[PDB]
């Protein structure tokens, strides 16, 4: 048995949807990310209120790819005044640190049965960028990602 993810009552988990394979590569290389203005605010608020008592996990997926491409932990608050033009969208304003945990493709078929009660019971695979995942469903997603081969 694998009971690791069942025993943890803190932590928050968000879906990250990227249009750009380049941005994913840059994020893995440099352990940084940036979302939209409203996405950055949502993640910043979550990281800050955690105050280090548990992780903020990011579940990454490229729009249209049909799979998740990995998992990272948020590792800093959002710095909103950084060098412009480092990403796909040249307007994107800001940067936060991440630490990539798992880099592997996980097909949407492995995950489409998990549904989000905070997003109209839609499959977790049909989420938009910075959709939060309820912790009890996030445990199920993380276990599937960690045991897929």
């Amino acid at each position: 048995e694998n009971l690791y993810f069942q025993h943890m009552k803190h932590g928050r988990v968000f879906i990250i949807k990227s249009y750009s394979e380049d941005d994913i590569h840059r994020s893995i290389k440099y352990n940084i990310w940036c979302s939209t203005e409203h996405g950055n605010k949502r993640l910043d608020a979550a990281y800050r209120s955690m105050n280090g008592k548990g992780p903020v996990y990011l579940l990454f997926s490229v729009n249209g790819s049909g799979h998740f491409c990995g998992v990272a932990e948020m590792k800093s608050a959002v710095d909103y005044n950084t060098c412009a033009g480092v990403w796909s969208q040249d307007k994107w304003k800001g940067r936060f640190d991440v630490r990539w945990i798992f880099v592997k493709d996980v097909p949407n078929s492995q995950l489409r049965h998990i549904r989000l009660e905070n997003n109209e019971n839609k499959p977790v695979t049909n989420s938009r960028d910075t959709q939060e995942v309820p912790l009890e469903k996030a445990k199920q997603v993380l276990k599937i990602i960690a045991s897929y081969k």
